[PDB]
């Protein structure tokens, strides 16, 4: 009944793909006790840095890039969530369910990635993880893995980027095509797509 309905909770950022080194690694920023709280305030006063951010709901966990000045994650993760941020929650400034795509300002601190113009068909996928997969891009949405992987791998990365060698972004990782459970290719949302949505 109307009285007692509840309000969904803002995404939290839990923590980050650490890139700014010769090593990629994941960080955790915030414990599981704070990440309820600041779920249901919609208050995340911690630093934010980098450009592969690992966020979560009450639910579910996956990651969020920032590219062009705005944090963009998957729909089928963050639905119309807002994210929790210094002052409150923040309302998305774009929802794309075609697409599978969402986005807010990018949080103060964040870096961003930089759109990829080189044309270049040799990526890296950047898991939850903090692995740094090669794929071969394959058409506009779709990339092979070099070397595939069972799906329990990848699980999780929904958000992330796929770079190019100069670590542009190329895209953002939307679903695994899986044969058997084994992952032998990816399809990702194009950086184009994003900037098509930016106007
Ligand atoms: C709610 O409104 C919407 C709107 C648009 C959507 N668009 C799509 C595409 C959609 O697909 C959903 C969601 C997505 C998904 O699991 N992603 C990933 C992830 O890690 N997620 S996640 O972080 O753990 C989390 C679950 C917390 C967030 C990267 C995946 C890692 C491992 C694969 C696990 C097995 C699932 C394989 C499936 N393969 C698949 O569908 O492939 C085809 C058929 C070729 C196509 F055609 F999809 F490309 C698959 O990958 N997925 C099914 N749901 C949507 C829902
Ligand atoms: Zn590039």
């Amino acid at each position: 009944h109307m009285a007692s309905m509840k309000k969904k909770g803002s995404v939290v950022i839990v923590g980050r793909i650490n890139l700014s080194g010769d090593t990629a690694y994941a960080q955790q920023t915030r414990g599981e006790e704070g990440c309820q709280e600041t779920s249901q305030t919609g208050r995340d006063k911690n630093q934010v840095e980098g450009e592969v951010q690992i966020v979560s709901t009450a639910t579910q966990t996956f990651l969020a890039t920032s590219i062009n000045g705005v944090l963009w994650t998957v729909y089928h993760g963050a639905g119309t969530r807002t994210i929790a941020s210094p002052k409150g929650p923040v309302t998305q400034m774009y929802t794309n369910v075609d697409k599978d795509l969402v986005g807010w300002q990018a949080p103060q601190g964040s870096r961003s990635l930089t759109p990829c113009t080189c044309g270049s068909s040799d990526l890296y996928l950047v898991t939850r993880h903090a692995d740094v997969i090669p794929v071969r891009r394959r058409g506009d949405s779709r990339g092979s893995l070099l070397s595939p992987r069972p799906i329990s791998y990848l699980k999780g990365s929904s958000g992330g980027p796929l770079l190019c060698p100069a670590g542009h972004a190329v895209g953002i990782f939307r679903a695994a095509v899986s044969t058997r459970g084994v992952a032998k290719a990816v399809a990702f949302i194009p950086v184009e797509s994003l900037e098509t949505t930016m106007r």
